[PDB]
Protein backbone atom coordinates (compact mmCIF):
# COMPACT_ATOMS: atom_id res chain seq x y z
CA UNK A 1 0.00 0.00 0.00
CA UNK A 2 2.88 2.35 0.85
CA UNK A 3 5.71 2.56 -1.68
CA UNK A 4 7.72 4.79 0.60
CA UNK A 5 7.60 1.99 3.17
CA UNK A 6 8.64 -0.77 0.75
CA UNK A 7 11.33 1.70 -0.28
CA UNK A 8 12.35 2.09 3.37
CA UNK A 9 12.94 -1.66 3.69
CA UNK A 10 15.03 -1.55 0.51
CA UNK A 11 17.31 1.24 1.72
CA UNK A 12 17.35 0.66 5.49
CA UNK A 13 16.53 -2.94 6.37
CA UNK A 14 18.62 -6.13 6.30
CA UNK A 15 17.32 -8.88 8.59
CA UNK A 16 20.41 -11.06 8.93
CA UNK A 17 23.72 -9.64 7.60
CA UNK A 18 26.33 -11.81 9.42
CA UNK A 19 29.67 -10.09 8.71
CA UNK A 20 29.08 -6.35 8.74
CA UNK A 21 32.41 -5.31 7.28
CA UNK A 22 33.42 -3.00 4.45
CA UNK A 23 32.76 -5.66 1.81
CA UNK A 24 29.35 -6.24 3.39
CA UNK A 25 28.54 -2.60 2.65
CA UNK A 26 30.01 -2.48 -0.84
CA UNK A 27 27.95 -5.53 -1.78
CA UNK A 28 24.59 -4.54 -0.26
CA UNK A 29 24.79 -0.93 -1.47
CA UNK A 30 25.10 -2.42 -4.95
CA UNK A 31 22.42 -5.04 -4.43
CA UNK A 32 20.02 -2.40 -3.07
CA UNK A 33 20.69 -0.07 -6.03
CA UNK A 34 22.39 2.79 -4.19
CA UNK A 35 25.47 3.23 -6.36
CA UNK A 36 24.49 5.46 -9.28
CA UNK A 37 25.44 7.90 -8.07
CA UNK A 38 27.07 6.56 -4.87
CA UNK A 39 24.93 7.31 -1.81
CA UNK A 40 27.36 9.06 0.54
CA UNK A 41 26.00 7.57 3.76
CA UNK A 42 23.38 4.89 4.33
CA UNK A 43 22.35 2.86 7.35
CA UNK A 44 20.80 -0.59 7.64
CA UNK A 45 18.73 -1.82 10.57
CA UNK A 46 18.86 -5.50 11.49
CA UNK A 47 16.48 -7.84 13.29
CA UNK A 48 12.73 -8.16 12.74
CA UNK A 49 10.33 -5.69 11.14
CA UNK A 50 7.75 -5.76 13.94
CA UNK A 51 10.15 -3.87 16.22
CA UNK A 52 10.78 -1.23 13.56
CA UNK A 53 7.17 -0.56 12.58
CA UNK A 54 6.38 -0.42 16.30
CA UNK A 55 8.47 2.75 16.49
CA UNK A 56 5.50 4.37 14.76
CA UNK A 57 3.42 3.97 17.91
CA UNK A 58 3.67 4.11 21.71
CA UNK A 59 4.88 0.51 21.95
CA UNK A 60 8.40 1.38 20.71
CA UNK A 61 8.61 5.11 20.05
CA UNK A 62 8.17 8.69 21.20
CA UNK A 63 7.66 11.84 19.11
CA UNK A 64 10.95 13.48 18.16
CA UNK A 65 11.66 17.03 17.04
CA UNK A 66 9.70 18.35 14.05
CA UNK A 67 7.62 15.32 13.01
CA UNK A 68 10.09 12.47 13.64
CA UNK A 69 9.93 9.44 15.94
CA UNK A 70 12.69 8.00 18.13
CA UNK A 71 12.72 4.31 19.09
CA UNK A 72 12.66 3.16 22.70
CA UNK A 73 14.61 -0.03 21.99
CA UNK A 74 18.13 -0.26 20.61
CA UNK A 75 18.76 -1.88 17.23
CA UNK A 76 21.74 -3.64 15.65
CA UNK A 77 22.71 -1.38 12.76
CA UNK A 78 25.40 -0.92 10.08
CA UNK A 79 26.23 2.46 8.58
CA UNK A 80 27.98 2.47 5.21
CA UNK A 81 30.00 5.56 4.44
CA UNK A 82 31.42 6.39 1.02
CA UNK A 83 35.10 7.29 0.57
CA UNK A 84 37.67 7.84 -2.20
CA UNK A 85 36.57 11.19 -3.62
CA UNK A 86 34.54 10.25 -6.68
CA UNK A 87 30.69 10.39 -6.73
CA UNK A 88 30.53 7.51 -9.25
CA UNK A 89 31.07 3.71 -9.10
CA UNK A 90 32.86 1.69 -8.17
CA UNK A 91 31.61 2.85 -4.77
CA UNK A 92 33.99 2.07 -1.91
CA UNK A 93 32.36 1.99 1.53
CA UNK A 94 33.58 1.87 5.07
CA UNK A 95 31.41 -0.08 7.49
CA UNK A 96 30.54 0.93 11.05
CA UNK A 97 28.42 -1.51 13.06
CA UNK A 98 26.47 -0.06 15.95
CA UNK A 99 23.80 -0.75 18.53
CA UNK A 100 21.47 2.11 19.57
CA UNK A 101 17.99 3.54 19.11
CA UNK A 102 17.02 4.95 15.74
CA UNK A 103 15.10 7.92 14.38
CA UNK A 104 12.54 7.65 11.60
CA UNK A 105 9.43 9.32 10.20
CA UNK A 106 6.19 7.38 9.90
CA UNK A 107 3.10 7.58 7.75
CA UNK A 108 0.00 5.57 8.45
CA UNK A 109 1.90 3.55 11.01
CA UNK A 110 4.80 2.70 8.69
CA UNK A 111 8.34 4.03 8.67
CA UNK A 112 8.95 5.93 5.43
CA UNK A 113 12.20 7.64 6.33
CA UNK A 114 15.41 7.06 8.28
CA UNK A 115 17.06 10.13 9.79
CA UNK A 116 20.71 9.61 8.84
CA UNK A 117 22.00 12.55 10.86
CA UNK A 118 22.49 10.55 14.05
CA UNK A 119 24.82 8.08 12.30
CA UNK A 120 27.11 10.76 10.90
Amino acid sequence: DNSRYTHFLTQHYDAEPQGRDDRYCESIMRRRGLTSPCKDINTFIHGNKRSIKAICENKNGNPHRENLRISKSSFQVTTCKLHGGSPWPPCQYRATAGFRNVVVACENGLPVHLDQSIFR
